[PDB]
């Protein structure tokens, strides 16, 4: 059941998408009209701190303390209102039987692994826990393109300027001076793009905040205008038989979620400017299949999921309607991970630590290399829990996959890798 | 945007956001000389007259034909109204880029851009179509999810599979159980029933009517791979099916009475976007018919990116125009090999047949594509100096040829 305004709570349960602009409170009027109901809610969000900023607002505003619940920090007030992450529901171990009457997933645009296992495992849940209403809210459904922004100067640039942009080229006033945010694809282009650079200083994290200036910056930031290249870096997996599959990163086009967010930064009842390389954008909605593989690898690592409990869980966002769509590549990946057994339980509790991309990847990848003897991929900070070249300096890799660069020799027999080949073979068409 | 633009008083660019000929119509009464270019000038229901049949102040013709006519000539049209303008085939791109690049030098007042799927789109509900997902439940596996042999047992039905190989495993089963079952896919013709008999079409999108439509929601579509092994790899991926693939499949049933349309998945790709190998192929087409530069194809590639509204691309126009720039010295008679053989990038085969002949190497492999080079007892001597893969390799190679490393270079100094 599709609409603009809060579904009423049925008498047995419904999933019903909600699809209402940003402000417009869905995060917290939306639940605080179901609270002066008599209901329990439960409001989920990618971001740690929109979930702690809302829970701030209900405060500061409204005398509503609720629960807030986050990695970092847990609240329990006993309000029907309550506020989490996803990535902490998961944790949490999803829906326990009886305590909410509705979950709203919100920012169910999201296409990070945990929203995905996150909104899958509410749908698979809900009903059986006794929810009586799920509610998927965004602003941007699949298919929406950015739109006319009252308050924001949104103006082509142009062949003709000084400096060298993204094959375009932006005009000297425009920047000197005042407050401004210009956005690039990579860290590199940020930290030179700046070097060039009137007052200037380059975002992209590993670093804090430095708060007329001029902000170069990729999306890793959480002004008088904003500057925008249209393009962002993104993750892939490439099946490409060397011998299995490689993450590896993409420069694409900036979707609407991207540009709406970039020029968003912009006139925020001050009237403000929003310059471009290029005018069109990908629609909203489609997501790639490396983050399944990231999901299967956050279920085993973090939330203690067999790989078909996983299965289970996307398989439920899949059949769902509305939703962010990807290639079905669940048996792939749920045959991949359910072949990775006995792994390394301290490397695994490093590259968790450590914070690395696929921690489940990179541990068991490790821990064939050591039980072989035998270097890792690389010797970049990837694999620096075998620190210890000494022994494991012995001979090529066995090679089960591509996380990054390859530096050493490589050899590609190894039972686990012909697994792999052995899954692909099965899950993948053509 | 829903209704035709106003003809305006100096030159712009419109969007005509249609539902799903009235509009040229209007254009011509008012003493306008209308051109309408759309992909095919065939009938749309593959039945009746061309829409090129005489009987002006209009005239109907193709992307393809407007490219090989050269263009916009002078004065010759008022109006140029670019049909299903959200094609990203080659020829639709470079034809729509070559419109907005030169109508208002042309003399024309106004340039529409039509379609009914703006980018963005996603499929309706159609009142005369029930749709309904297939369960895990079912006598036949169909891409992970099963169709029971009751929905079709009887009655005619079309299924669509993504290739001619599922399409043939699919019958096959059928067949098994006692189903009438045909498979289509390019390459075939009369095969398909037209007697109201119990039938099921197991087909491509290759392809009477029918009670259901079963899709499998997945398509083929050409990638490019920039792989470095040397430079860049012309290959095919299996992706979701996007609104105009879906809304196209499930419109094959209901037409007239009533339909069931059968889904494996929900959901689609939003329209609105397309592969760099498109920019790729609009470059080889340049080349090889419509003679021009590779900075001319830019020039025309440019204007289409600067259009709002349009089917979104990577940028890769600098680093095509720079690989075509250093093509240089092509052997005339391949070229004209592959244009007539209807290899679908002539001039890139072709010129990887004369680096091929000069270095007197083997082709990469033996597949129908190279065989311009035939005339083989002394080009199959060493390894295959390889500039890019379009296709299965099967050869040694050598990474040595100049043209090699200057493609490897244009991809590290323009991507
Ligand atoms: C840092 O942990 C990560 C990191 C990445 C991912 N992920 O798959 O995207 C998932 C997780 C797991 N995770 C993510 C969260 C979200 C949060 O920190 O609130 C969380 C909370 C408690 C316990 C585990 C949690
Ligand atoms: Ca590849
Ligand atoms: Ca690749």
């Amino acid at each position: 059941t599709d609409n603009s305004s809060p579904p009423a709570v049925p008498q047995s349960f419904q999933v019903a998408h909600l699809h209402a602009p940003t402000g417009s409170g869905k995060s917290t009027k939306v639940p605080a009209a179901y609270a002066a109901q008599g209901y329990k809610v439960l409001v989920l969000n990618p971001s740690v701190a929109a979930t702690l900023g809302f829970g701030a607002y209900m405060s500061k505003a409204h005398g509503v303390d609720p629960n807030i619940r986050t990695g970092v920090r847990t609240i329990t007030t006993g309000s029907p209102i309550t506020y989490s992450t996803y990535g902490k529901f998961l944790a949490d171990g999803g829906c326990s039987g009886g305590a909410y009457d509705i979950i709203i997933c919100d920012e169910c645009h999201s296409t990070d692994a945990t929203s995905i296992l996150g909104i899958g495992t509410v749908l698979d849940q809900a009903e059986t826990a006794g929810a009586r209403l799920v509610v998927l809210a965004t602003a941007t459904p699949p298919g929406s393109v950015t739109v006319s922004h009252p308050n924001i100067e949104e103006v082509a640039l142009s062949t003709t300027g000084e400096i060298p942009f993204y094959g375009k080229a932006i005009p000297l006033e425009v920047i000197k001076g005042g407050r401004h945010l210009i956005f690039c694809h990579s860290k590199k282009k940020c930290d030179e793009l700046a070097a060039k650079l009137i007052n200037a200083v380059a975002y992209y994290r590993g670093l804090d905040v430095s708060v007329d200036v001029v902000v170069v910056s990729t999306d890793a930031l959480m002004f008088d205008s904003v500057i925008d290249c249209n393009t962002c870096v993104t993750q892939t997996v490439d099946f490409s038989l060397d011998p299995t599959f490689t993450i590896e990163t993409t420069t694409l086009p900036q979707d609407a979620v991207s540009r709406t967010q970039r020029r968003g930064r912009t006139g925020r009842g001050k009237p403000g400017i929003y310059r471009f390389v290029a005018p069109g954008e990908r629609p909203s909605g489609m997501f790639d299949s490396s983050v399944l593989c990231e999901c299967y690898d956050a279920g085993c690592a973090w939330y203690e999921l067999m790989p078909a409990e996983t299965t289970v869980r996307l398989r439920a966002y899949m059949n769902t309607p509305g939703l962010p769509v990807c290639q079905d590549h669940l048996e792939f990946w749920e045959g991949v991970f359910t072949g990775l057994t006995h792994i390394d339980a301290h490397f695994l509790s490093q590259t968790k630590q450590s914070g690395e991309n696929f921690p489940y990847l990179v541990a068991y990848q490790a821990t064939v290399c050591a039980r072989a003897q035998a270097p890792p991929p690389s010797w970049d900070q990837m694999w620096k829990c075998l620190i210890r070249l000494k022994p494991t300096l012995h001979g090529p890799t066995p090679l089960l996959y591509r996380l990054g660069a390859v530096q050493n020799e490589v050899t590609l027999t190894h039972p686990i890798t012909k697994y792999i080949m052995t899954c692909m073979s099965a899950d993948l068409e053509v």
